[PDB]
């Protein structure tokens, strides 16, 4: 088998790639073109060509129940043998990962960015018909909640035709031509999302924070769990429009709440939901991190004020590896040398301050130390 | 006690500060300033008040054993009450952190920077006295091995005065003046190592390249090994300019190397048996950050073109279950969970059971991150 690449694009989605391979090779369709794929990693001998699938829906290797590494191996092997130049497509795909968010969120990662599995699209993926008739593509950002505007074309987006019918691009081609009537779809403006949409493609939107790709979307996960409930565009811009102070008054009146509804007081008392539901979102990063670089701001200058309060909240073993980063064999090492000052794990031994100021000696690291919100 | 700050400058180093405030505040030497200083830890009730040391030498948190998290408790609360403007303490130490390099080496980190321990100097400190003239202070960059000439007199560093003794500024006071003689120190002009210095310091030197401050010591610290000995400015800078294609000529010679010397047969090839020294020797430098540790970048890279070829040789390399963690970045209890569900294809840790292909696409299936996955090197 010898292919040719088309147009290359960095934004285009795998399921669309397939797709423009196929119409430029002479296929009929794309189950052609996946089934001949099939059959010519079976003739050179890959020890998953059994695995590779003839639907484009279970193409990505999440996917993949048992074949997430074979299918990357026939991914690779495909760039390299079957085209005249070869093409990226492993930078296409979206791939599992162990990366996991605040509190237990697992995640997933596309290339140089990393995306929440629980804002993954699995039912329908919505699309814009005129980027389908310009561009002549699909792009990635379909296929993740939030993103509900076209970022260039200011046009929601479209999950239903004019006759009831939904329009997948997956299996109806990238023309913009539905199924039941074989008619184009007709459209269905705001601001507010749009701002969003064109922060969450990459591009420069203010007053949002200038973050990495990775990051942006941590965010948007993180402000649906504030609120405890669906992402709703309008309030998310104007709480970075007061930031950082916006955000300090979420936290005084936190702990305004907690402390009136004081030396037996823990750390998942005073501080449960803010503190736990940030650390990792995606990583430590305070440079890039700044719900995390915040906090540790706001928490920093009211150790010792109000008789110590902040510094004398209780922790157990468990919950100071996830300050620390660290395990569990160097905490009951740090009791048999007692750097760290009081084995049951569980247990509330260990105050806040003493836990802070430990990671100031002996746990910071190039991205997560105190450097980055002085 | 109250008192005042000096001139701030984010380069410089632990020791020369407390000089500069015990002068500022008209204290005799700091002898008798850090003796006073813990007698205010004492009348505040500071848990390690009597830990804190009256020599200079033993200021840094990475020279107590013990006291180490009291010792950044002591630093924190002077920089919070006895000034009229609060300085900054905490930046300018040296406190030690559980990072290793590879394949053992441990580290030390200083802010925003992580260094090499094996590169810390502990037996006396060389020092620049141009720049005890006219900046009135010493940098932290006198502490590491490998910063040998200044980086912006191009002056080499001195050790020893005219008359056989030592000059060490932390016992000398900052001026410049030698104990023994009391006269100012006579000085003692390459190229190759005022490149490095001016490198390490964190400017843009061509042709080594725009790192962070973190990453460039590492590639110092590899550079030792490579070669097997101590560090050369000269070796150093020529492998940089024949970036990448003079690294890809390293990697060829010795995989031809260790084939021709195998002492097993070609399909019992193990990974520590032909990339054992370039592999293993260059995964934590300080981490798997493939954006910026541009050794692991590239041997990845390489091997990425050359899994299948040769009867796929690369590709059929044996690993071990513990050796399958260092590259995964992972422990041994996903590991023997990934042969109960079998996403891993086949326990004793120490047996020969992978294949290197395997796990290097077991890596771009469910181990990739923001830093260490492949999307950097392409
Ligand atoms: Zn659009
Ligand atoms: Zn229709
Ligand atoms: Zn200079
Ligand atoms: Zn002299």
């Amino acid at each position: 088998m010898f292919l040719q690449r088309p147009k290359p694009y960095s934004d285009e989605s795998l399921e669309s790639f397939f797709i423009r391979v196929a119409n430029k090779n002479g296929y009929g369709d794309v189950h052609r073109f996946l089934e001949a794929t099939k059959r010519f990693l079976q003739d050179i001998d890959h020890n998953g060509y059994q695995t590779f699938p003839t639907d484009i829906t279970r193409i990505n290797p999440y996917s993949a129940k048992n074949s997430s590494s074979a299918r990357t191996a026939s991914f690779l092997k495909l760039a390299q043998l079957t085209f005249n130049e070869p093409p990226e497509l492993l930078g296409l795909a979206i791939n599992r990962t162990n990366m996991k968010y605040s509190p237990s969120t697992s995640a997933v990662v596309r290339g140089a960015e990393v995306f929440p599995r629980s804002l993954l699209r699995t039912h329908s993926i919505p699309c814009c018909p005129l980027c389908l008739r310009e561009n002549g593509y699909a792009s990635y950002l379909w296929h993740f909640q939030g993103y509900e505007y076209c970022h260039s074309h200011n046009v929601p987006l479209i999950t239903t035709c004019s006759c009831g019918k939904e329009f997948d691009y997956r299996v109806s081609g990238l023309k913009g031509i539905c199924c039941k009537c074989k008619e184009p779809i007709t459209l269905t403006g705001h601001e507010a999302a749009c701002t969003v949409s064109n922060w969450l493609a990459g591009h420069e939107s203010k007053p949002l924070p200038n973050l990495p790709k990775s990051y942006r979307w941590g965010l948007v996960h993180w402000w649906m769990g504030i609120k405890d409930s669906e992402f709703d565009h309008f309030s998310f811009v104007q709480f970075f429009s007061n930031w950082p102070r916006s955000f300090h008054s979420i936290i005084e009146d936190e702990v305004e709440f907690n402390l009136e509804h004081t030396s037996e007081l823990r750390l998942k008392d005073l501080l449960g939901r803010l503190f736990f539901g940030s650390i990792r979102l995606p990583e430590r990063n305070l440079q890039h991190n700044i719900i995390l670089g915040e906090l540790l701001c706001y928490l920093e200058n009211r150790l010792w004020q109000d008789k110590g309060l902040i510094a004398n909240l209780k922790m157990n073993a468990l919950e100071a590896t996830v300050m620390l980063n660290c395990s569990l064999d160097q905490i009951a090492s740090m009791v048999e040398q007692r750097i760290l000052k009081p084995l049951d794990v569980t247990d509330y031994l260990f105050h806040f301050g003493d836990i802070f100021c430990l990671w100031l000696a002996e746990f910071q690291s190039d991205e997560f130390n105190r450097s980055f919100y002085v």
